[PDB]
């Protein structure tokens, strides 16, 4: 039952309780709710959001650097392939025009 | 209720409670909400702020890297290919050159 009974109920319970026994209740800490605001957050909970998002960040860029050196390795490969081919092609070409 | 039962309702509850037995309250360590303060930072909270953002900061480095040296590997792959057929190319008319 938590999620109904929210901050306004529970001001509203202790109001009563007041009235009750302590028929004033504004003489003191205690403040209306329509003169109550957020609290405003607090910069220790700001910077661990922040470390949180750039550990998911760090997360996705190691992903994304694993999928980035794969590709790089194949294209090495494929260069490599190329560039064998081709010398065999001028080994052959240049044993040819010797003999010749 | 936390955030509506501020310092001031708190203070206003404690001198009520004086007041009904305590009458002098401003005698002792007890000091009126209208002189108080707020309490100036220490600095073990300043420092562990600042480790928390060079933290984070370390983090958004080390994403940074990644991205910057997946470049670099980028850029050495194109340089590389580049070079690889420029020597073939240097390679076949030296090749052609030689047998005319």
């Amino acid at each position: 039952l938590a999620p109904l009974f929210g901050l306004e109920q529970d001001r509203y319970m202790t109001a009563q309780i007041f009235e009750l026994m302590g028929i004033k209740d504004t003489h003191k800490y205690l403040l209306p709710l329509e003169q109550y605001q957020p609290p405003e957050p607090s910069p220790m909970e700001i910077l661990q959001l922040e470390m949180t998002k750039a550990q998911v960040e760090n997360v996705q860029a190691s992903s994304q650097k694993m999928i980035a050196d794969a590709f790089d390795q194949r294209e090495r490969t494929t260069f490599e392939q190329q560039k064998a081919a081709d010398e065999l092609s001028l080994r052959q070409e240049e044993l040819q025009f010797k003999q010749e």
